[PDB]
């Protein structure tokens, strides 16, 4: 009648879903043919089964990271913050740019929740720790931090980030982008971080590249010895029109 934790529990059929996603990914992407999906799942399980779900570490996920090792085109990375759908829509069409969810490990875990229980092999399908209400070192949160760091470390040249220009803080220092990814871009390899600030409906005039939180991001990035650039996407529908058909003479 009562649940242990505040967050949603493990997604139903989690084991089968992860294995099936791995099979599909490794079928489509030829460079991942070497990957044994049962081994990936065993490694994924090993990270959190029989562990207290408030005591997960990045080391727990090391076997999975090793198996899910993947070369990503370093100059074609698209980061995003609080605007998942548009970023994915974009890379679904612009297939030569890659978000974290276009990597094997991001693909496996996208939109899923999982946790175990201490001193029993059971998956908890009733509840899982909420990052804020319960604890930060939980299976889902630790996974995303670990893979997000590794993804940001892979980037080179010009790295792009899609941001939501309709939000209160367009750049949020407390988001995963702001707290993990920005600080793990390697200054030796990354020339520029270019922000694309996506405008909300019909507000097509404000230069959001002058927003205070964008100036904050600019200052943080600049002080890491990386250049900052910013572009408004004033009218998102036209942007979508043009990505989908770039030969369109209106683009
Ligand atoms: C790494 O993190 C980005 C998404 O995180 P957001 O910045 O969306 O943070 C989510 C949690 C907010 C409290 C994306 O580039 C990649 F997945």
């Amino acid at each position: 009648w009562r649940q242990t934790w505040s967050g949603p529990g493990t997604t139903k059929r989690f084991p089968e879903t992860v294995l099936a996603r791995c099979v599909k990914y490794t079928e489509i992407h030829p460079e991942m043919r070497h990957v044994d999906c049962q081994s990936v799942w065993d490694a994924f399980k090993g990270a959190f089964i029989s562990k207290h779900p408030c005591d997960i570490t990045e080391e727990d996920y090391q076997p999975l990271m090793k198996l899910g090792t993947q070369t990503v085109p370093c100059n074609k990375i698209l980061l995003w913050s609080r605007i998942k759908d548009l970023a994915h829509q974009f890379t679904q069409v612009q297939r030569d740019m890659f978000t974290l969810e276009d990597t094997l490990l991001g693909y496996l875990a996208d939109d899923l929740t999982w946790c175990g229980e201490f001193d029993t092999s059971k998956i908890n399908y009733q509840s899982c720790p909420d990052w804020r209400k319960d604890c930060s070192n939980n299976p889902v949160s630790v996974f995303w931090k670990t893979v997000s760091r590794r993804f940001a470390e892979a980037a080179c040249d010009v790295v792009h980030v899609m941001l939501d220009g309709s939000r209160s803080k367009i750049f949020d220092k407390d988001s995963t982008f702001g707290s993990v990814e920005v600080h793990n871009l390697q200054p030796e390899k990354v020339q520029t971080l270019e922000a694309w600030v996506i405008h909300g409906g019909r507000e097509d005039s404000r230069d959001l590249c002058q927003d205070p939180t964008i100036k904050e991001l600019e200052s943080i990035i600049s002080k890491r010895n990386i250049q900052f650039s910013c572009k408004n996407i004033y009218r998102p529908d036209k942007f979508l029109q043009c990505v989908k058909n770039p030969e369109d003479s209106s683009c």
